[PDB]
């Protein structure tokens, strides 16, 4: 049975909402983006509307073989309506093809859903300067004021300057990049430029970036393992084993490896400055987590609330306890006293 924070009040739409079956009144499913947790359901034998943005229906389309007549991609910053409801879909400022919805319920009240989100002062130009919103459907990944951690840009010149350095003292080094979803392609993207190499990765992932819309992606990427010295592995092979036997399969072409884990926050992120951080080492072999975030900190998450100043907040996140929903409804009530909304 389907959640009450999945249900959009006084339309027959849901969000993210394919793994109960038939919900009952639901005419229209939306998808705000392409992670399992969200898409858990959807198969080629779905028989529903589904609306989503252009680069999650190629994804729904070539990698779960969603039919066709089933997938419905709107634009980006343009006014819809879909089964008598005027709705617009935002960019998100999460992964490739993830969106926040915008819903003009026929009453008059206006409800914004953000799926998954990193908040950036952008949005307060976007649509949503034009107008009042009465419920927020808020991703509260990280609300608490222990998670901090660094700019998305600051991770990536981290990032960069480690590899560069690392591959002009030995050029026989090959640098590896772990993924376990779409998200994050910053990384071995950055990395690979600088480098003057193209990513290496298998049959499976290629396709994967091949429905992106990344521009000049088939200049960037390449399944021909040899010609490349940025790969990319499942992120369950990024320890010191895993990368042990990849190197044994690269024929001698390499004696040392440089890699990359991308993690959300960690508690290192407590203690340590980006500037600081680490490896983790063994022989020829070092590893790097580094804190590159798709979600808002805590901070970036308090002031985006505090400048839409939503009439009531409905968590999508840290929903299964009482001391998690506590918690949250707390620093809900501080940000509207502190405000004055
Ligand atoms: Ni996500």
């Amino acid at each position: 049975t389907c959640p009450f924070y999945k249900k959009i009040p006084g339309t027959g739409f849901t969000v993210d909402a394919f793994q109960y079956g038939v919900v009952e009144g639901c005419t229209a499913y939306f998808l705000t983006h392409f992670h399992s947790d969200h898409y858990a359901g959807l198969s080629k034998h779905f028989t529903f509307p589904v609306y989503c943005s252009e680069i999650t229906g190629n994804l729904l389309k070539n990698k779960l073989h969603v039919q066709e007549q089933y997938i419905h991609p709107l634009p980006l910053d343009t006014e819809c309506i879909v089964n008598g409801v005027k709705v617009v879909l935002l960019d998100a400022n999460h992964c490739p093809g993830a969106v926040m919805i915008l819903f003009y319920l026929p009453n008059g009240t206006v409800i914004l859903h953000t799926g998954d989100f990193r908040a950036d002062p952008s949005m307060e130009r976007s649509l949503l300067a034009d107008q009042k919103v009465h419920m927020l459907y808020l991703d509260t990944t990280y609300c608490s004021p222990e998670y901090t951690f660094p700019s998305q840009q600051e991770v990536i010149r981290f990032a960069i300057n480690t590899a560069f350095e690392a591959v002009t003292l030995n050029p026989h080094a090959l640098v590896v990049c772990g993924t376990y979803s779409i998200g994050k392609e910053k990384v071995f993207l950055a990395i690979a430029d600088v480098l003057g190499s193209k990513v290496g990765m298998s049959q499976e992932k290629y396709k994967t970036l091949q429905c992106l819309n990344i521009p000049e992606i088939n200049s960037l990427i390449t399944t021909d393992m040899c010609s490349s010295l940025v790969h990319l592995l499942p992120m369950m092979q990024i320890n010191f084993k895993g990368l042990q036997s990849h190197l044994k399969k690269c024929g001698g072409k390499y004696n040392q490896i440089l890699a990359f884990r991308p993690t959300g926050w960690t508690h290192s992120n407590k203690f340590t400055r980006i500037a600081d951080v680490i490896p983790q080492t063994k022989g020829n072999i070092s590893i790097y987590g580094i804190p590159y975030s798709e979600h808002s900190s805590y901070l970036e998450m308090k002031r985006f609330v505090q400048w839409l100043k939503p009439q009531k907040i409905i968590p999508t996140v840290n929903v299964g306890t009482w001391k998690s929903r506590s918690t949250m409804e707390k620093y809900f009530r501080e940000w509207k006293l502190e405000a004055g909304y």
